[PDB]
């Protein structure tokens, strides 16, 4: 279980190794601001190994990842590139068919990979998935490489954990449905579905964050966003960048001026008060996503996952903050039934590119 | 493909038919009115005959299930109960680990599989699904049947479909994902997911009717049903019989007397006016059902289906019924990137039981 972020150049210089004279696949994690492409492989002992370099989306385009990958292809030795396997990307936004992929919230133009250099991408054994599905497949390859209470935390155990698992919760992915939530610049999320006929888990991409917010006793702060949208606010407007941004103006109210997601963050991780306000406001409206789909969807877990996730540490190991999140999760009518109490939520606790991962175990499976 | 009811005392001829020396497997299909179960054999031509008896839920207990199960294994020959590969049944609420069903809105107890005679549920080729997981499993073995046309019309077509499919909208199912909606006395949901890089349908029960309905320009509307449950109104709150009713109580306002959602539809078939204004309420909610879970689930199809759907199909062929349901099914946000217009909506025009072949269906992949 392991990356090597490496400069271009010296990606190269370790791809001609001997370590690295095995079959290969290529990965790309691909995001509004970077990408990330390299290669994986194993050795022994279920050794998970890969090397990538990273890229800017100057363009703020999708389809610059064609230029990329042929600069990839040629300032490579074909001794490698012919040790390519599979080809797998992930790509922020809907893709259909595992090979279109667009419209996207960050970037402009459709990702193809009917445009894409089958030197990287062998016809057969190449997919574009969208990040949470990818990011779906690494929770399945964390969980396979027995390291998964390494990786991940319980936030608190739910009802129907012992009635499913007799091993402690957050050591294995458990024998259920799997709710995977990337609270981030936007808000990803997938289903690992578990069919109990056959007892495998299914990586199914959502998206969560589009549908309307449903009401509770909020109904005016809801409004208030509405009117600076323009549009029925949905999850992804609270949860997000620029929802954690909104929150925050709400809680100052001009008496301080408007400043960035991130520095929201960093003030909170330092005490601020407004901010942390603004991290709890946030956090009420990830866990009305948690709730709706609890019902909606029928969870054994919830994850939260991302370097995002790993980062605001400071905000989950506090008890209260634990505890005000716990109650909004429960904070649904069907409640009464113990539907939200059966589920339990875990968040990722160690910086892992889960991305990258599920690229690659997506590979295996198109192999 | 085809069935037939028959008293207990017949059936138990029926089986001892050189014809039916067939493996059998064991289906049965639970509503909260009552349950048929039976026994089903293919035949020539890769025909697929079916034929089971009734019982009455007097008890309103679905334990009283078990009755049942001994009384068929008792007063039948232990010749052709060897015949016995797989048992499933399906039952109108939440199941997890198709093993344990439970608790129903119309039924008291809990479905355990643990506790079926074996004879009918042999372990290991045996299972409980939810109602409308087994209408997913009847909706794939009309399409693999080359039968999709005569049971299903087209409501509109949408605009994924001649990207994904060559075949003609309603004459299969589609490779992509489908929502199967059973909007009746409860409201149901699964997804027919689809992996697309092993060409697969795979069914995944849902609870979408529990999921807190998000407003549109219906605050009164919904802050009076809300007053009169004292809940948050759900979806199957504003779509069901119980929601059709107060659709109807909203329009007479006191004018005209109460009445059942049974005698409300055929007041409508009738062009009753407030019938006929009720029963566009009803789908004003069924369509943002629609419309919330085209963006969470990225449907390739919504279908609707269910005795209902068949019966009052004259609702679904008046055009301007069909231009309004159809402007709900695009009133949302997202429907700017025309991501509810991508869906394709079909309705059940002919009755069928798909619950019973879908429990054959489901039997088929656990031998
Ligand atoms: O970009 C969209 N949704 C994206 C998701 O694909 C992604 O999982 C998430 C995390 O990266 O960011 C969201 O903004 C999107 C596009 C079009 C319609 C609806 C959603
Ligand atoms: O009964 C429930 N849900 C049922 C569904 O499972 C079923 O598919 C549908 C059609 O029969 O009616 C709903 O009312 C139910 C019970 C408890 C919690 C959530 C849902």
């Amino acid at each position: 279980m392991n990356i090597k972020e490496l400069s271009l150049h010296e990606l190269c210089e370790e791809l001609k190794t001997p370590a690295w004279n095995v079959p290969l696949t290529f990965v790309g994690d691909v995001g509004g601001t970077s990408a990330r492409m390299g290669f994986v492989r194993e050795g022994k002992n279920d050794s998970v190994h890969a090397c990538v370099t990273r890229y800017s989306m100057k363009r703020k385009d999708i389809t610059e990842l064609i230029e990329f990958f042929n600069e990839i292809i040629e300032l490579m030795p074909a001794s490698v590139i012919k040790r390519v396997k599979a080809g797998v990307i992930n790509v922020p936004g809907p893709v259909t068919g595992g090979a279109v992929g667009g419209p996207f919230n960050n970037l402009k133009g459709i990702a193809r990979l009917s445009d894409y250099p089958k030197a990287l991408f062998p016809p057969g054994r190449s997919a574009i998935l969208n990040d949470l599905e990818a990011g779906g497949f690494g929770v399945l390859a964390v969980s396979d490489a027995h390291v998964f209470s390494e990786y991940f935390g319980v936030m608190w155990e739910g009802t129907q954990w012992r009635t499913c698992e007799q091993e402690p919760a957050g050591s294995v992915i458990g024998r259920g449905r799997c709710l995977v939530l990337a609270p981030g610049t936007g808000l990803g999320s997938s289903l690992i579905y578990y069919n109990p006929m056959n007892q495998q888990h299914i990586v199914v991409p959502l998206e969560l964050g589009s549908q309307t917010i449903p009401m509770r006793k909020d109904i005016d702060y809801i409004q208030t966003l509405h009117a600076e949208l323009k549009l029925l606010p949905n999850y992804e407007n609270m949860v997000s960048g620029a929802g954690l941004e909104f929150h925050y103006r709400q809680v100052v109210r001009g008496s301080r001026p408007p400043c960035s997601a991130g520095e929201i963050a960093k003030l909170a991780s330092e005490g601020d008060a407004n901010a942390c306000k603004a991290m709890k406001k946030y956090h009420e409206y990830l866990m009305r996503v948690g709730s709706e789909a609890s019902m909606a969807l029928l969870p054994l877990t919830i994850v939260l996952v991302g370097d995002n996730i790993v980062n605001n540490a400071f905000f989950y190991r506090n008890p209260q903050n634990l505890k005000e999140m716990h109650r909004e999760a429960l904070n649904h009518e069907m409640e009464r039934f113990g539907f939200q109490s059966r589920v339990t939520y875990l968040r990722q606790k160690k910086l892992l590119n889960l991305n990258l991962m599920g690229c690659y175990r997506c590979g295996l499976d198109l192999s």
